[PDB]
């Protein structure tokens, strides 16, 4: 049985509105309804991994797992295995995988983050799961962010607290937050960003929705505008939205949006919005293709409609050579040459790098760079040709060209990371000096850039 080089991943997000689901929810897992939908001819083909995020979930873990497994069994005739389930309050993540994947999946981690302080601590936050699938790390975050049209900044703060504090993936990657720990990271949930138009325009918005004319509404979607202004979700992707707003419906139909202020809403309007979203971030030059992104039309127990997204994701095999794991392969080397970091910091400490990668036996710490002033105010940290030659565990090009080097630039004075980034080894050539580049972030915000040249030697 050959190991796969591609899998498909189902991501679902549904704010259940504290109500039990209807007896049939198969449309969700089939990516049928509105938007970018899945071909009927694929209905019996199981996805490799199903990741289900709920919010306002009233069910027990046992009750929901029985509904999910039954649903998938009815669709596919496959009995899925439970990889992980984690619940914080009424926020839940379930990961299911085809039984043939059970021995391919390892290093399963779960965690949660509670957002807010005192008043604002008690029902919003995130749950997450990570694991290895053969040689590929996968992370999944289901977040229920702060509600209300006038709280986009709070949502952005919730996002930063979740990516800082959610402890998933390899703990040895200590300078790196979840936005750098995984080959593929999927972030989804009731992100609660709204269509930011005047209250008076509610009926106009509803009209536009009935005409399937989303352009003048998406131009006011807070998640798209905040992302465009680099306020949130920097370096994440989202498929184009081609489905109607998923919130806020009258229950038991989808014919009516319930937007008017009520005591039950705290006297807030809920103009129709795309609250329910799926975003991703994959390491550079890894295959990831969105094959569906839409909402169901026939599941009406909640004031939200379920959202689905599906992905092709590249994966690699668990490589063994005669040498590594457990020694270096002297036929392999990575040289980072004429490299410099451009930092936005106004500090004047010395800086060093750390190189982290599962292609190394352990992380590598450089000597200090030489600080210079840029012409527009910036700190430039020069490394010249002083960086350590990296000795990968396996030199085979079919392994090494699929790997990535995480880079942290750290203060000599404090050992704290000022910036994190990632470089692909999927080069156009080996034994050749080639340009490399990564932005650097810290707490998911842009803090600088790293650029220079790489020279990769493989056994070919
Ligand atoms: O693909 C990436 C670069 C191009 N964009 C930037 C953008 C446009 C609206 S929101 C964020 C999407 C992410
Ligand atoms: O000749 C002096 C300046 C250059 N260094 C090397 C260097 C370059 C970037 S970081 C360290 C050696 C001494």
């Amino acid at each position: 049985q050959p190991e796969p080089d591609m899998i498909t991943i189902f991501i679902g997000t549904w704010n259940m509105g504290n109500a039990p689901p209807p007896k049939k929810i198969t449309s969700w897992f089939l990516s049928k309804g509105q938007g970018k939908t899945r071909d009927d001819s694929a209905d019996y083909i199981p996805h490799d991994i199903y990741v289900i995020g709920t919010q306002e979930d009233p069910l027990s873990e046992k009750e929901w797992l029985e509904i999910l497994k039954h649903s998938l069994q009815e669709i596919t005739s496959v009995t899925f295995k439970t990889v992980a389930i984690h619940t914080l309050w009424n926020i839940r993540i379930v990961v299911l995988a085809k039984p043939e994947h059970e021995n391919r999946i390892s290093h399963i981690c779960t965690d949660n983050v509670k957002t807010g302080i005192a008043n604002t601590l008690g029902n919003k936050g995130a749950v997450g799961v990570s694991f290895m699938f053969n040689g590929t790390s996968l992370g999944f975050v289901n977040s229920h962010l702060t509600s209300g049209s006038e709280k986009k900044l709070r949502r952005n703060q919730n996002y930063m607290n979740i990516l800082r504090f959610l402890a998933l993936g390899d703990k040895k990657l200590s300078p790196f937050n979840i936005t750098h720990r995984f080959t593929h990271l999927f972030w989804f949930g009731d992100l609660n960003y709204r269509v930011d138009l005047p209250t008076w325009e509610a009926e106009t918005i509803i009209q536009k929705i009935k005409q399937q004319q989303y352009a003048d509404l998406l131009s006011h979607d807070q998640l798209l505008t905040e992302r465009r202004e680099q306020k949130v979700f920097l370096h994440f992707e989202e498929e184009e939205i081609t489905f109607a707003p998923t919130y806020r419906f009258e229950r038991l139909t989808r014919d009516k949006y319930a937007y008017t202020k009520q005591k039950a809403t705290g006297m807030k309007y809920n103009l129709p919005s795309w609250c329910d979203r799926v975003l991703w971030k994959s390491y550079p030059l890894v295959h990831v293709v969105c094959q569906s992104y839409g909402s169901t039309s026939d599941i009406m127990t909640s004031d939200h409609s379920p959202v689905f997204a599906t992905f092709e994701a590249g994966v690699t095999s668990q490589f063994v050579s005669k040498n590594g794991p457990g020694t270096v392969d002297s036929q392999g080397q990575i040289e980072f040459l004429r490299c410099y970091a451009t930092l936005k910091t106004k500090s004047q400490t010395k800086f060093y790098l750390e190189f982290h990668s599962s292609c190394l036996e352990s992380f590598v710490k450089s000597q200090e760079g030489e600080n210079e002033e840029g012409s527009e105010g910036e700190l430039v940290v020069k490394f010249g040709e002083t960086l350590p030659k990296l000795k990968p565990i396996i030199s085979d090009p079919e392994y090494l060209l699929d790997q990535h080097i995480l880079i942290s630039i750290k203060s000599s004075d404090s050992d704290e990371s000022y910036g994190e980034g990632c470089i692909a080894l999927r080069l156009e050539a080996t034994e050749t000096q080639l340009p490399i580049y990564t932005p650097l972030t810290h707490h998911g915000e842009l803090t600088g850039h790293f650029q220079g040249e790489i020279k990769l030697q493989t056994s070919q």
